[PDB]
C-alpha cells in the first residue's frame, strides 16, 4: 500500500504528539509537495503540511498506541473528527 488521498494516519511533527490526520489531494493551483512528501491535513487544528512516510503511521495499525486523549489544544477535537467523520470537508 502506497499512501493515497483519503488514507487516515497519525502524523508526527517535532514538538507535537502523534496527531490524527489524513492524506489530502492537491487542490488545482496549489503548491505541490517536495519529492516523496504528501499533503497532510491535521484533524482538530485543520492545518495542512507536507510530510514524508517516516512521519506517517497508518490509522488502523496505530490507533491503539496513539489514539488516546491528551490536553494539547485541538487534539481531542481531532480524535473526535477522525473517529466520527474523517472524510468531511473541514472548509
Amino acid at each position: 500500500h502506497a499512501f493515497k488521498p483519503g488514507d487516515l494516519v497519525f502524523a508526527k511533527m517535532k514538538g507535537y504528539p502523534h496527531w490524527p490526520a489524513r492524506i489530502d489531494d492537491i487542490a488545482d493551483g496549489a503548491v505541490k509537495p517536495p519529492p516523496n512528501k504528501y499533503p497532510i491535513f491535521f484533524f482538530g487544528t485543520h492545518e495542512t503540511a507536507f510530510l514524508g512516510p517516516k512521519d506517517l503511521f497508518p490509522y488502523d495499525k496505530s490507533k491503539d498506541k496513539y489514539g488516546k486523549p491528551n490536553k494539547r489544544k485541538g487534539f481531542n477535537e481531532g480524535l473526535w473528527e477522525i473517529q466520527n467523520n474523517p472524510h468531511a470537508s473541514y472548509s
